[PDB]
């Protein structure tokens, strides 16, 4: 579905242009590369990748499904 606004709810701690370094730190999710994002989003979707805060990642990211992930990531992928 559209990208800008499943990601609505990220941007609480992404910030409205997804580059404040979320709260552990995280690397400006702003441009990180669809393919990066996207890769991260899956890893994190079934639970075989990580980072600082991966399970609030991972929580929030079960929400979703491949297509929504997807769009998710092209969308961060410009922001
Ligand atoms: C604050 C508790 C966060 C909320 C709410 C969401 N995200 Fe996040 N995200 C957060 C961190 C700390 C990081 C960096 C990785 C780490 O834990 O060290 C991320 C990362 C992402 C990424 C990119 C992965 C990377 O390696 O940087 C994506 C694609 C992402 N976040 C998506 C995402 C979605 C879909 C959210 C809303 C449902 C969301 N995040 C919320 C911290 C937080």
């Amino acid at each position: 579905a559209d990208g800008a606004a499943l990601y609505k709810s990220c941007i609480g701690c992404h910030g409205a242009d997804g580059s404040k370094a979320a709260m552990g730190s995280a690397k400006p999710v702003k441009g990180q590369g669809a393919e990066e994002l996207y890769k991260k989003m899956k890893g994190y979707a079934d639970g075989s990748y990580g980072g600082e805060r991966k399970a609030m990642m991972t929580n929030a990211v079960k929400k979703y499904s491949d297509e929504e992930l997807k769009a998710l990531a092209d969308y961060m992928s410009k922001l």
